């Protein structure tokens, strides 16, 4: 049974009976003093952090790795190189450069990255945010086709090259631990916008036709009139071939998802469905039979480097810090699944790092943004992906294709990839039957899904993130807000205390009054915290003080005029009645009904609560205690410690104690620092829990 | 003494032994019926909440409030004439529209009030961000010297119309609230750099230097860099004459705050240096024997309405929201501290309803943004303001100032009310010592001062209260991001739990671990509480559960070859020692590994602590029971729950018991709608004080 025998503490006598062991706290010189001290383990483990090939290549295990790895890498390559021209199409550039942007950051990648699932490479959320902030650039910039391509690959060039320099700064400064302010309900709203932008945004090379790039301020809808404006001029051969190559894809994938163990090295619907695409688009000759767009010839080989742009630097850079934080966010949400699923440690410094090298680089050799996508890494997962080596066999794919079969891939239908594109959208759009999931769990999480969706839409996917993260901050201050301040009593004549309105032969001491505030209190909530204090205790200390010294102040005249003879018991009061003539206090006197009262010239010991002569209000209280439930407050910052001192100098001023129960130590150290503590509010009314306040206070009474 | 003797309770026990009340919570279609519910007495309360003069108007107090009234309406239309006249010129305005704007919202304010001693009008915070507003707004109007002053007329009264429009629609939606998200230090930084904004503005007519008007986003800076590079064709007599004024105004200013018991009704030193300069001027004629720039005949009387311009609507719904927000806090803040001096309830919508009326019906009439300001308060306030009556007398002085003496004032040196101005600043720039006190305090309010400091001055007033509200935010954040989490022991061998590191005498129950958790855990917080978890365990519960997941396939294997023979106690294991034949799961498989043991099918039960056969490593652990201190985590939403939960099954699918102590009924109440209970994780796992936890471990385990 629950049998206790102590003597009652008041975290003072506590702290004087058992000594404490005087820890010494790391101060701020001797923080840098660790830093700079170099020693050479130190140095070979910074090295090894930042170059972890050199630590996971050397334990390879070439038994039962190799083979698994070059399937899925050969798996991997394929897809990306699919996934690559996809989404080159979206930044509306040419396709090429899709596949220079899936082979150099893997490459970087194979060196400076620590995960070893995941594949790098272009994401549809990740090129459309650098498809917008390419056309918001070039609208920008100061005064033919083949010339709009040209500015357009190199505003992306520029993007993606300031993109990878921000996550690079961004990873050395040790700043990695970022992806933590995005909640994973604020991570579904803005996946599920992006999925629809995406599915907006393939209509206009589904349907074959010509839109304008236009700016993020509202996006989606501006698209979606565009393609709409011109919905008879679409191609019906595209159209329908697109239609077939969806429903063939997302058929083959839905049966490959149910039918697992039976089915190993999944089936590669993208590859298979492509070469068919091709092989049916040639020969049937499906550019002058029909009027669909192809994808162009690509120049076999590589491009020279250029230097990025300082016009479109200076242009984007809020449009070139979202993608960087968008970027970083999604590689690390992709490859923290991976990383707790096979157990291995993951840097997010490290993935910053070598995310802003790899997307410096394919800036530098004329690409744009890089990170991982979840498609391509479920597949390189799925087909057996062990290490990165994964990820060098599927660049080398790329760079076959790239350099030796680049005359292949012509007669692709440059719709088929858009079809491709949105076969992955399944997963993406399958998030919207959250919204119900979360009315029913938090109705807070689900405000913050509805308007993250909802900024992202009507804002485009730069700013939706930004003012979904300001509303998320917000919605903390909206939990803190109204706390359920309640009052407590005793339940059972023992040491548990609960609310008042809950139970039924509860019993609270007399004249004592428990209030608990079940949250911490800031500058959001000490206003509400002071008016619900007062209404449960049902006086306004701060009018009970006036009131008293108004009475004493009468009372001190009337003596003056010889009206009350002061008698150690009693007042003589040689008047029948008075006709009460009141005074008025002019505006710059008020002040002294505040202060509080010293009776020490009167041997009179005033009760404040019997009687007073002549008639005077002085109205009356019954609470001769408080006890402040401190225990769910985590913490007071400037203005909540300035109305509790407030608040407690009320309390102590009309000569009613106030006691603090349930906080750490580390809380009254922190207040020890705010100067909380002086000749009327000392140190000594806190108490460890409310029983032993209650019965402190029961042991000063009687 | 503390003597407790009760039974241990699990918050299951205690509610089945002790009966709730069964409250009956409120639904939301009941919260619809009684605000819908119209009754004779609710209406004629709302009647006299919106009309507050119906209520305190016949209750006037003839015989002592009169003449005080009087005398201090004298004293604060005096003030606010001068003070309008200086403000006007801010805006870069003819100086009649400050008349206008000191007199018609405090003839709307008059009526629509509940405040009784804040004078309403211009303050140059409000003055220099409408001013922002209308330079911004004039940029930006598509193309169709005194021509030049009616477009920033018209714009600073469609501007201020919006405004008002705003601020009595947020009066309206019942939202008067929002000014506690502006935290104490919020307000003293962008209070101080507005001070540093005004000096900056007031350095132009206190010179008579031209200056165009500059653009929000770096506007101090520029107008610094204009002013001072013209400094060769300053005026000495205007500065000379501005200097004089302002020392002669902040000197007497001093010896008024000094003696204030000897001195009744404050001397007027705006009043008597102002007729001081008018008659120095006009009688030796500063205008033709200096260049010193003066105030023009203004026409005497009021100018007709104007219909507010829909393209400045649309041009500056920023900038107004901004003014509006501006506007309100500040004349919150301003009545706040009368209304708690002379204990007078205040009405938060019921004031933005009146402050909207009065700068719609001001913006109407061209005038502008209108507010309460500190010195005019505190001029209303000293000189003997009773009531509204002081505001009424202050109006009336304003229009005779407007209709019958405009030729006055004319002679008035257009800097004289820069000094003036300046002469207010005081009080603003003192709070520049706080930047210590903070520091010294909380380590983070200071930050938020800094912050907000630089925001303003290198963003402009408008930009800057976002990103400070933001950066406050996010503050909280910040304090709630890496939580002091520690593990507890007993002390003295009764039920107090304190920190590890702290006292010397503890001691620990064998195989049990409490951990404690200080702040509240959100968003961004499960993954440093997870990880502070693991730490102070000492272990993985997952690493744990997947190398006995594998021990268990590999005796299993073992066992279908016939190596292992079952048996009620122990295994034969017919084998001296195997070639250690590890086995490798590939993917699409490793998650069985996380999946519970059951081993049903097995007679002997299997310790996983004592010894394996084969020499299978199977690390143990002597972790037997764990304890979460839930007593300050005040709020769990999305991301905590699935995270707590994902621990929870972890720990116990490794046959280790957890418990969670400390939280009251509305936390396991909300935890219940999370859907966080199951098979698993039962809802008996809830206990009340860590002691109670502990008891129950004992009582278990023996
Ligand atoms: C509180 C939540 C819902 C967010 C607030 C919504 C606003 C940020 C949105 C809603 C309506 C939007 C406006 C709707 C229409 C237009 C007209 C549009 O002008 C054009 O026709 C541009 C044509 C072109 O240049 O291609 C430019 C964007 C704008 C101002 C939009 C800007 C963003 C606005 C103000
Ligand atoms: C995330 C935390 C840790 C740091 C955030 C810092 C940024 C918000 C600041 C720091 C430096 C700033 C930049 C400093 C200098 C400039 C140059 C400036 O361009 C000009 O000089 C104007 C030229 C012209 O208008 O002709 C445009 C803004 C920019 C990029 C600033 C944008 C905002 C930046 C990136
Ligand atoms: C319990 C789990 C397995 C989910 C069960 C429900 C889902 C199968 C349903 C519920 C809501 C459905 C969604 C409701 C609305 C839409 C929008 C709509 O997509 C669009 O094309 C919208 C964009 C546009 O074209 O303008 C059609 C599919 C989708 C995502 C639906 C996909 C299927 C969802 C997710
Ligand atoms: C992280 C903290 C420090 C706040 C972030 C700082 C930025 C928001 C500031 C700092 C430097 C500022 C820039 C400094 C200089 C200029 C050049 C200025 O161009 C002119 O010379 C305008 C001349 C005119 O039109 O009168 C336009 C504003 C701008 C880009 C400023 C915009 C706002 C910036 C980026
Ligand atoms: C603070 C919460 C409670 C409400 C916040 C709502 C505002 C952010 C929204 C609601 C209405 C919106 C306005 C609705 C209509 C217009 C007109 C529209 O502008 C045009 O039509 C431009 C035409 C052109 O460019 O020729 C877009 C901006 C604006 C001012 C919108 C700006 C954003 C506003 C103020
Ligand atoms: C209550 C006690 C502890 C006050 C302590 C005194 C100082 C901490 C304060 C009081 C007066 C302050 C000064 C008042 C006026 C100004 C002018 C101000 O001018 C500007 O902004 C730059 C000049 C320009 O704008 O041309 C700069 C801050 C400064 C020196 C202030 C710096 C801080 C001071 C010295
Ligand atoms: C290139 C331009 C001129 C093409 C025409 C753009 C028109 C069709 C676009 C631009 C802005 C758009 C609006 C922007 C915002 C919203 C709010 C949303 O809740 C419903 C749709 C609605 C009302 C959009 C309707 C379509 C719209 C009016
Ligand atoms: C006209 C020219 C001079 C305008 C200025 C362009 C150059 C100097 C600016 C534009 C954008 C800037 C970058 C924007 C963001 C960051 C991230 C920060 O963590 C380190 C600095 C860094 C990486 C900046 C470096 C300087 C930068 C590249
Ligand atoms: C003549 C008018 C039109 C334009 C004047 C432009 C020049 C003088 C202005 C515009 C932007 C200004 C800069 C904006 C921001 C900063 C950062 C601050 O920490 C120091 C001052 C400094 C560096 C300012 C110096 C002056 C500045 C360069
Ligand atoms: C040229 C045309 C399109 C411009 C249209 C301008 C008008 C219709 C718009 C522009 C800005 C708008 C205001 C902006 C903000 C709010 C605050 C909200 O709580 C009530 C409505 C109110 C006050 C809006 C009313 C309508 C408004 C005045």
């Amino acid at each position: 049974q629950y049998i206790v025998a102590r003597p009652v503490y008041s975290t003072n006598a506590f702290e004087e009976n058992h000594k404490k062991t005087g820890r010494h706290h790391k101060t701020f010189l001797d923080h840098l003093k660790v830093c700079c001290s170099c020693s050479p383990q130190k140095a070979k483990r910074i090295v090894l952090s930042l170059f972890p090939i050199a630590s996971w290549l050397p334990a390879y295990r070439l038994k039962e790795w190799l083979l698994s790895d070059i399937v899925s890498g050969i798996s991997t390559g394929i897809v990306a190189v699919l996934q690559g021209l996809a989404f080159a199409l979206l930044v509306d550039i040419p396709p090429v450069y899709g596949l220079y942007a899936s082979f150099f950051p893997a490459i970087i990648y194979l060196f400076f990255g620590t995960s070893r699932h995941i594949s790098v490479g272009p994401f549809p959320i990740l090129s459309m945010m650098v498809g917008l902030a390419v056309s918001g650039a070039v609208s920008k910039a100061v005064p033919s086709l083949l010339d709009d391509e040209r500015v357009r690959v190199a505003a992306a060039a520029s993007v993606t090259v300031l993109s990878g320099i921000i996550q690079l700064a961004f990873g050395i400064l040790r700043i990695g631990f970022v992806v933590i302010y995005l909640s994973e309900s604020l991570i579904s709203g803005f996946t599920t916008a992006a999925a629809v932008h995406v599915l907006v945004s393939q209509l206009k090379f589904i349907f074959q036709l010509t839109v304008p790039s236009h700016t993020d301020p509202v996006s989606i809808f501006k698209v979606l009139y565009s393609v709409f404006s011109q919905i008879e001029k679409t191609n019906i051969a595209d159209l329908v071939t697109a239609l077939i190559v969806l429903l063939v894809v997302s058929i083959v994938k839905e049966i490959n998802q149910r039918f697992k163990d039976k089915l190993p090295v999944p089936i590669p619907i993208e590859f298979i469905m492509t070469v068919i695409a091709a092989g049916v688009s040639y020969g049937c000759d499906f550019k002058n039979r029909f009027k669909v767009a192809v994808v162009g010839d690509m120049n076999p080989g590589f491009q020279p480097p250029i230097t990025p742009d300082v016009e479109t630097f200076q242009n984007t850079v809020g449009d070139c810090f979202g993608i960087a934080m968008v970027a970083f966010a999604v590689a690390f949400s992709v490859a923290s699944v991976y990383s707790l699923k096979y157990d291995y440690p993951l840097d997010g410094n490290q993935e910053l790092i070598a995310l802003g090298l790899g997307n410096i680089v394919c800036g530098v050799f004329r690409g744009f943004a890089g990170s991982t996508a979840l498609s391509r890494s479920a597949v390189q997962e799925s087909t057996g992906g062990k290490t990165q080596i994964a990820g060098l066999i599927g660049a080398i794919i790329v760079l076959i294709v790239v350099l030796a079969i680049g005359f292949l891939l012509a007669p692709l239908q440059k719709s088929v990839l858009a079809a491709l594109a949105l076969g992955n959208l399944k997963g993406m759009l399958m998030q919207f039957a959250e919204i119900g999931r979360l009315w029913r769990k938090d109705k807070y999480d689900c405000l913050i899904w509805i308007m993250t969706f909802i900024f992202t839409i009507v804002l485009g996917l730069g700013l939706g993130l930004a003012a979904s993260v300001a509303f998320q901050l917000l919605t903390i201050v909206f939990r803190t807000q109204f706390p359920k301040c309640s009052t407590l009593a005793n339940i059972g004549r023992t040491n548990i205390y609960k609310n008042k309105k809950d139970y039924y032969d509860m019993y609270e001491p007399e004249g004592v009054k428990i209030f608990r505030c079940p949250s911490p209190i800031y500058f959001a909530n000490i206003g509400f915290f002071r008016r619900k204090l007062i209404d449960a205790v049902g006086f306004s200390p701060l009018r009970i003080l006036r009131k008293r010294n108004k009475a004493l102040r009468k009372i001190r005249k009337l003596q003056k005029q010889g009206l009350l003879q002061v008698t150690p018991k009693g007042f003589i009061c040689t008047v029948d009645t008075i006709k009460d003539s009141d005074e008025e206090l002019d505006n710059n006197q008020i002040e002294v009904l505040d202060q509080p009262i010293n009776t020490t010239d009167l041997p009179f010991h005033i009760d404040w609560n019997d009687d007073l002569p002549l008639n005077i209000e002085v109205p009356k209280i019954s609470l001769h205690s408080l006890i402040l439930d401190f225990s769910a407050v985590s913490f007071l910052d400037v203005s909540s410690v300035r109305g509790l001192k407030s608040i407690l100098q009320e309390f102590i001023r009309i000569k009613v104690d106030v006691y603090i129960v349930g906080t750490d130590d580390d809380f009254i150290e922190k207040l020890n620092r705010y100067e909380f503590f002086d000749g009327e509010v000392k140190s000594s009314i806190f108490f460890l829990t409310i029983h032993d306040a209650v019965l402190h206070i029961l042991m000063k009474k009687d």
